[PDB]
DNA sequence: CCCGAAGTCCG
DNA sequence: CGGACTTTCGGG
């Protein structure tokens, strides 16, 4: 069975405006886990433009199909493209598509495809169909797949006024001992994000339960203005 | 335009 | 460990 033809275009018109000088610094910034073009994001995003304008977006029947094809494919401007057509697909997604979610997690996974897939996608489903979470989080913590631990941790990131508080906690005690970067980094991002919220909430948290270091001081980059520095 | 959100280099 | 500094991207 052939490519389908939308994606097979969209390898042909980028891979015609490759930059391999680019490409070098491109994918050394993501550790060389992957093969790049070297083409940044004001283009990548043109030269999609240019292939929906001739082809036309592709009928959702085929929506999930483009997105596995794209990210099948070994250069990382494939997945960035592929999360910019889920995005045009968004009235289309609904509680239904977890497992697909889980399952572009946890292939061709990086922090770069990771952080695109979590606090908008799947944090719009947990949003709509909050008793769904249990039947994943658990899971997701337990497993040996930093990118499903970081996923639980980063759903909410946006929720502001609709955070789980309690949720949030729990989550973070967890995962508060594990030596993982992208964890402990995660774990501080979304206490400093939402810190914006309520920041008296997360300067308690901080200062009254065990993180590691990297994860209190991100937490409480910004709002150790308010509170002070003891001596 | 601005600001806030991985990476290297150094002590 | 954490500060100083870097480019790229998204949002205001
Ligand atoms: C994630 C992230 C944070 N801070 C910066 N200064 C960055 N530059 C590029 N990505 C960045």
């Amino acid at each position: 069975v052939p490519m389908h033809p939308f994606v097979k275009a969209l390898q042909e018109h980028f891979t015609a405006h490759q930059n391999p000088e680019k490409a070098e610094p491109m994918a050394r910034y993501m550790k060389n886990h992957f093969l790049f073009l070297g083409i940044q994001t004001p283009e990548r995003r043109q030269l999609l433009k240019d292939i929906i304008q001739i082809h036309t977006l592709p009928d959702q029947k085929d929506f999930q199909i483009i997105i596995r094809e794209l990210w099948d494919l070994p250069e990382r401007e494939f997945q960035a493209a592929a999360l910019d057509i889920m995005q045009k697909y968004k009235k289309h997604i609904n509680e239904t598509h977890i497992p697909f979610l889980e399952e572009l997690i946890v292939t061709k996974s990086w922090w770069d495809s990771v952080d695109s897939i979590v606090p908008t996608f799947l944090g719009d489903i947990f949003l709509k169909h909050p008793e769904l979470i249990s039947a994943y989080i658990p899971k997701w913590i337990a497993s040996d797949n930093i990118w499903l631990q970081r996923a639980a941790i980063l759903f909410q990131l946006k929720y502001k006024q609709k955070m789980d508080e309690e949720l949030l906690f729990w989550i973070i005690g967890q995962l508060h001992s594990s030596k993982e970067f992208f964890i402990q980094k995660a774990i501080g991002w979304v206490l400093r994000e939402y810190a914006k919220t309520n920041p008296d909430v997360v300067w308690e948290y901080v200062q009254n339960n065990e993180l590691a270091p990297l994860s209190k001081r991100e937490a409480i980059k910004h709002i150790k203005q308010n509170y002070g520095i003891n001596n």
